[PDB]
């Protein structure tokens, strides 16, 4: 099992998400959102948000345990090294990103990493706020890079389709969806 960096990625994007056209761009969508998705399927929060930004990047938030928001090796925080290291669909995401923030709440702490031009740190994990105990989740925010993508525009239809099937299979847990382009929004929640 051979590791990798994110210019592996950003060279041949094709054999990570297929294409660079619409399918491969909604292909970020789907493995963002599937991580989120297994969390509630492991018990671990009841609500994913998924936001459509005006400037067009997408964000994903659920609320289950948030990401460990501990130390690797060498003073590096284990989530930088999951966004970093190709091993594997979040470091796809950012490779392929202009920019990516993700934010943990856990144990009554905020955290915050942002990442730049194909996944380089410009921050570290970083406690930019409080929050009660019970408070718990993860949110990540990425652009999509423009130099990679034939398009960048995300279909609210596509995406609406995908999470409600992803609704449908997950049971008792709600997905929503809001256009901040065009004020849209929907939800899904399915009871068993
Ligand atoms: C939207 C989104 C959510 C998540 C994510 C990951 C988690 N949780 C875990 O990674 C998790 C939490 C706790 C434990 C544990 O053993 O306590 C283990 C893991 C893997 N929740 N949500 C991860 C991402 C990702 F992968 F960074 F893109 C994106």
């Amino acid at each position: 099992q051979v590791l990798e960096g994110l210019d592996a990625v950003r060279k041949r994007p094709g054999m990570y998400i297929g294409s660079t056209d619409g399918a491969g761009l909604h292909h970020l969508v789907w493995e963002i959102v599937d991580n989120a998705v297994d969390e509630a399927l492991s018990g671990f929060g009841d609500r994913i948000d998924v936001t459509i930004n005006k400037d067009g990047s997408l964000t994903v938030q659920d609320h289950g345990r948030g990401m460990p928001t501990g130390m690797h090796a060498m003073g590096i925080p284990t989530v930088e090294v999951i966004f970093t290291i190709l091993h594997v669909g979040s470091s796809v995401v950012n490779a392929l990103s202009s920019w990516l923030e993700v934010e943990i709440t856990r144990d009554g702490a905020v955290y915050k990493q942002r990442f730049e031009n194909g996944g380089k740190p410009v921050t570290t994990l970083k406690k930019i706020g409080t929050a009660l105990k019970s408070k718990t989740g993860t949110k990540v925010t990425f652009m999509p890079d423009a130099t990679i993508f034939s398009t960048t525009d995300f279909k609210y239809n596509t995406i609406s389709e995908r999470l409600n099937e992803s609704a449908f299979l997950l049971k008792n847990v709600t997905l929503s969806l809001t256009d901040k382009r065009t004020d849209e929004a929907i939800e899904f929640h399915y009871e068993n």
